[PDB]
């Protein structure tokens, strides 16, 4: 190709390094699940193609031999399409390991009928009715809103490491679970980093477009990189109180003109300078120059109280008893 500016520069030094593909992985038969242990009951969101419900399941756990979980599943509507992502976000899942701050896999049902993947239940939902919830009291503290901020940057940093990129991270997809613990979730659009150059195929038709970069947008490129443009959109949902971003604009030609240009959102009320500071440095028009996640923890962590680190990470290590 002789245009060498449209080449993304493009990543083996020998034969004998592979790239691990999850796909291509075999499923540990010890996630599998008998249906008839599992009780569907209420939804907890659903979708033209597909729902999550929350189940009960017997004998899943020798902790707790009746213990409450989210379950998602396709519906009747959904096609193959939807079938064969269904299964490809179970293997990413399979394959990523459990951390204290994604709602992790418990189990699934493949054996016989559709896909059921089994994710621990959230008691407290979505952050973005969580924060219209409480939009009153607040005027929750300011603190509950960095502990927040803390939490998803060390579930990203997580996902970065291996090699995730999440592609909808948002506060929608942001879970509080019992212990005001912040649990990222919805694998759906998630890839591997390699996944769009060794298995070329693609074409997600509805996009979160408030919520990504610009190189997402015009170029199709998801990185680690434009998960943190992202964050810094989650940061504006976050000290905003469950606001809606760029209120009042529709997306067409102007809205992609003005992104491209340069234009930002304005400081939300309830975020302090230094934290705005935080969502700039996010939206920096050329991505290698945004904080990675490491980085963006150090910086948040700085803004806590000195033991909250400490507290942090005893919640961490009992997790993983
Ligand atoms: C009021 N309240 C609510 C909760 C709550 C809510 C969850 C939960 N979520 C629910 C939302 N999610 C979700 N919704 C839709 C999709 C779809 C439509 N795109 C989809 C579904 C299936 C499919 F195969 C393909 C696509 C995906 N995911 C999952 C997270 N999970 C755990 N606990 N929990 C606890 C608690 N109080």
């Amino acid at each position: 190709y002789e245009i060498r500016w449209r080449v993304i520069e493009s990543i083996p030094d020998g034969h004998e390094y592979i790239y691990v593909d999850p796909m291509q992985l075999p499923y540990d038969s010890r996630w599998e699940f008998p249906r008839d242990g599992l009780v569907l009951g209420r939804v907890l969101g659903s979708g033209a193609f597909g729902k999550v419900v929350e189940g009960t399941a017997y004998g899943l756990s020798r902790s707790q031999p009746v213990m409450k979980v989210a379950v998602k599943m396709l519906k009747p509507t959904a096609r193959s399409s939807e079938k064969q992502a269904l299964m490809s976000e179970l293997k990413i899942m399979t394959h990523l390991g459990p951390h204290l701050n994604i709602v992790n896999l418990l189990g699934a049902c493949t054996k016989s009928g559709p896909i059921y993947i089994i994710i621990e239940y959230c008691f407290y939902g979505d952050l973005v009715n969580y924060l219209h919830k409480n939009r009153d009291s607040f005027l929750l503290t300011l603190l509950d809103l960095l502990s927040f901020t803390y939490q998803v940057a060390r579930g990203m940093e997580f996902l970065a490491s291996k090699n995730c990129v999440h592609r909808d991270l948002a506060a929608r997809n942001v879970l509080l679970a019992q212990g005001k613990i912040v649990k990222i979730c919805d694998f759906g659009l998630a890839r591997d980093i390699m996944h769009d150059s060794n298995y070329v195929s693609k074409g997600s038709t509805f996009l979160p477009v408030k919520w990504m970069a610009p190189e997402s947008i015009f170029d199709n490129l998801y990185t680690t990189l434009s998960d943190v443009w992202s964050y810094g959109i989650l940061l504006w949902e976050i000290f905003s109180l469950g606001g809606t971003p760029y209120p009042g604009m529709m997306v067409d030609s102007t809205f992609y003109n003005k992104i491209k240009s340069g234009y930002r959102m304005a400081k939300p009320d309830h975020a302090t300078s230094e934290v705005y500071e935080i969502m700039v440095k996010c939206w920096n028009s050329e991505p290698e120059k945004r904080p990675s996640f490491y980085h963006l923890s150090e910086i948040v962590e700085n803004l806590l109280p000195g033991q909250y680190k400490k507290s942090y990470e005893k919640i961490h290590l009992d997790f993983l008893k």
